[PDB]
């Protein structure tokens, strides 16, 4: 008989972009996605990845599942190409579930305390 194994790489090319998918708390992992993927074929992948680490597990909307980016939200219609993300990089992003917001705590808001 006969055996081979040559071939060791660890590098991101100039043709995809690197993403940094993150959970609750941390836990991540390094990526690879074309800039004609929209957020949906990523959380999906993501989805699809893995065997299960989420006790829900039925739906199918790009909505619920909403990919954050430096802190924003990414439409699900959005494409890394129309971010003109550099290639041969790493961005970091976080994943979450809900159809509705996080926290009851939403960005450019000023309150009015009783007092002067």
């Amino acid at each position: 008989g006969s055996s081979g194994s040559s071939g060791m790489s660890s590098h991101v090319p100039a043709d995809m972009i690197n993403l940094r998918l993150i959970l609750v708390s941390g836990k991540t992992k390094e990526f690879l996605f074309s800039p004609n993927d929209s957020a949906s074929d990523i959380a999906k992948h993501v989805y699809d990845n893995w065997p299960m680490d989420w006790e829900e597990e039925q739906v199918s909307s790009p909505n619920i599942l909403r990919l954050i980016y430096q802190g924003r939200f990414l439409h699900g219609n959005v494409t890394l190409g129309a971010l003109k993300l550099p290639f041969g990089k790493t961005t970091v992003m976080h994943l979450v579930a809900r159809e509705t917001l996080p926290e009851p705590n939403s960005q450019g808001q000023r309150s009015g305390p009783s007092s002067g």
